[PDB]
């Protein structure tokens, strides 16, 4: 689609999520081109999976435990196409429960930025 | 212009920001469609100007003393764009002096997100 772009409101999609270590579920998560990485709710994962240990800069300060990065890759479904987004690894929200669509899914979607 | 979306690669821009306190000055901005406002550098100000205390929320935390509102409206050229975007109010990063181009600037020119 088109997705226009209003402060008021976030821009936002429903994504199905598939982290491969339990059931894949429809989530809405943020569409961010300012986001490198793309960020998975914890929840979304089964109890025991491993993660790693990884440090984030952003607007807030530099969080060393706040997010974790995959093991396995993150597989990611659009509702508009029938290609899976595949990611080899992306950021876990340990915390916050952030769902946050980041520039390496929207590549594998061929999303742009239009400026008239 | 159409603005492909690149993990590896940042979309940035020049913007000729006018903060109405000194001169109109040319920095490179983060275009952030996760960002519900503008940031622009303390660095574009000189030193003895009335800022609002304000907290933000980021990736990194919640922070109350990295950002600061303007008192003026900021004036915004873009490279492609004649007519000024006109902030009533934007974030001023006094931390690490970062340049975003959020959703506020992004709706007056007309920016939109674009998935096929
Ligand atoms: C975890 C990933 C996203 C790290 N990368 C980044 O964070 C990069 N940025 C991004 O990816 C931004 O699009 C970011 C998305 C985000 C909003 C709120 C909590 C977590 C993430 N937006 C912000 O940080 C922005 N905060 C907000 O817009 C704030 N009002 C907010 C609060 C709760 C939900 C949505 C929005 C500002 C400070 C730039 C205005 C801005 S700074 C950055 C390093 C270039």
């Amino acid at each position: 689609p088109v997705i226009p772009l209003d402060p008021a409101r976030r821009p936002v999609i429903k994504a199905q999520v598939d982290t491969q270590t339990s059931h894949p579920k429809t989530i809405e998560a943020l569409l961010d081109t300012g986001a490198d990485m793309t960020v998975i709710p914890i929840a979304l994962f089964s109890s025991n999976t491993p993660l790693k240990n990884t440090s984030v800069l952003g607007a807030g300060g530099q969080t060393q435990d706040h997010f974790k990065l995959t093991s396995l890759p993150v597989l990611i479904r659009l509702p508009f196409r029938t290609t899976p987004i595949v990611l080899t690894s992306c950021l876990v929200d340990t915390k916050n429960n952030w769902a946050i669509i980041g520039r390496d899914a929207l590549q594998q979607c061929q999303g742009v930025l239009y400026l008239p």
